[PDB]
């Protein structure tokens, strides 16, 4: 059962991924997140190899969830009547990367890259799994405080990754490439790769670059920080209006701006301790 195996604690958040509870489970007080979304809400069904029809966040949450990584890890689920329950890690203590940009503004150049260089590998994972997250944002990245360590979370937009189009979109508008804005019509990498250099603006600057369709269709940067030229380029790159004109993961990877990257642990010794 469920209630036997989690000490459910207080609400952490609600919204349209559902409601989310801090928890622990009793048989290690390993801290944990329970996460409850009603059938009625779910929109994307899928299923597991053996068939059971479940929410798609699942499929890919449990395609994800092998092995180590920075991506939240699904420990358990839970079906119910009217709604799943899903257990999910618990970082502690934990903060997501919204509220850190949030309180501390624009971010250190040296951190950001720490940080964006972990999303991408992430990122890398994910598709590995043959997973598209399709929703990639401050707001759906945790950082482990105490360890420095970013996981990705919220997969109730994802997808199997694919290679042929993509018609349906349900993620961030302001985080969506122009070619969605404009045709409706987008594919997984490359759109992938525009969101990437919204979140890096969105570091080093404190704040999205683009907020109308207008904008996000003109595809202007402008810098409100200062920011190093090759750090500009990097991420201008990234908000190429055509998809074919953005780099790959590995471009992003070796772009200059992205060498020398520190370890998680350095990086919380330095900029969060
Ligand atoms: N739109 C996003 C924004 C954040 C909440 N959302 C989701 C969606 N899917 C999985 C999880 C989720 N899985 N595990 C967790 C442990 C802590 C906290 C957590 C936290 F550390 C700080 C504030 C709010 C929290 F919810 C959330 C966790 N969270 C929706």
């Amino acid at each position: 059962p469920l209630e036997s195996q989690y000490q459910v604690g207080p609400l952490l958040g609600s919204g349209g991924f559902g409601s989310v509870y801090s928890g622990i489970r009793v048989s290690d007080n390993l801290p944990v997140a329970i996460k409850h979304v009603e059938k009625d809400r779910i929109s994307d069904w899928g299923e597991l190899p053996n068939g059971t029809r479940v929410p798609m966040e699942v499929v890919l949450l449990k395609k994800v969830s092998s092995g180590f990584s920075g991506v939240i890890r699904l420990l358990d689920w839970f079906e119910r009547p009217d709604s799943f329950v899903l257990i999910l890690e618990r970082p502690e203590p934990v903060q997501d990367l919204f509220d850190f940009i949030t309180e501390r503004g624009a971010l250190q150049e040296e951190l950001a890259r720490s940080f964006f260089w972990q999303v991408l590998e992430a990122v890398r994972h994910c598709h590995n799994c043959g997973v598209l997250h399709r929703d990639i944002k401050d707001e759906n990245i945790l950082i482990d405080l105490n360890r420095g360590e970013l996981k990705l979370i919220d997969f109730g937009s994802g997808a199997l990754l694919k290679d042929t189009v993509y018609t349906d979109f349900d993620g961030t508008r302001v985080y969506s490439p122009p070619e969605w804005i404009r045709y409706h019509r987008y594919h997984g990498r490359s759109a992938a790769v525009w969101s990437l250099g919204i979140l890096l603006y969105d570091m080093v600057c404190g704040d999205i670059p683009f907020e109308h369709d207008e904008e996000i269709i003109r595809g202007q940067v402008f810098f409100r920080q200062r920011v190093s030229s090759e750090c500009q380029h990097l991420i201008r790159w990234c908000l190429a209006l055509r998809p074919s004109d953005r780099p790959t993961f590995e471009e992003i990877q070796n772009h200059p701006w992205m060498q020398d990257v520190l370890l998680p642990q350095e990086t919380a010794e330095i900029h969060l301790h």
